[PDB]
């Protein structure tokens, strides 16, 4: 089972696999998109998480940031929920087909 924050469990996982792992101006990107996280998605839970959900935030997201912006916010959040599928903690991959990612431009 997985219950916990998606903003919280997002630093957990990132401080874990990425922190001293990848370039410093990469880990960068991380902490952005914890950032996001915080703000798009507050007190949401893991658990809580649709397809339906991410796709939602994704969109309102896209009109405030670019496309190549809210993509990297995307590809990295989905970094982090394999971890937790391949685990066998999250039942399904809500940012699997929610590959829509909203443009500007």
């Amino acid at each position: 089972p997985i219950k916990q924050e998606i903003s919280e469990y997002f630093k957990d996982w990132m401080e874990l696999y990425k922190k001293n792992a990848i370039d410093e101006m990469t880990y960068k990107g991380y902490e952005q998109t914890l950032k996001y996280l915080k703000t798009y998605m507050p007190n949401v839970l893991i658990s809580e998480i649709t397809a339906s959900s991410y796709q939602r935030a994704l969109n309102k997201f896209a009109e405030t940031h670019a496309k190549a912006s809210t993509k990297g916010f995307h590809t990295r959040v989905r970094a982090s929920i394999q971890c937790l599928i391949e685990e066998g903690r999250l039942q399904k991959d809500f940012t699997t087909r929610a590959v829509v990612k909203g443009l500007e431009h």
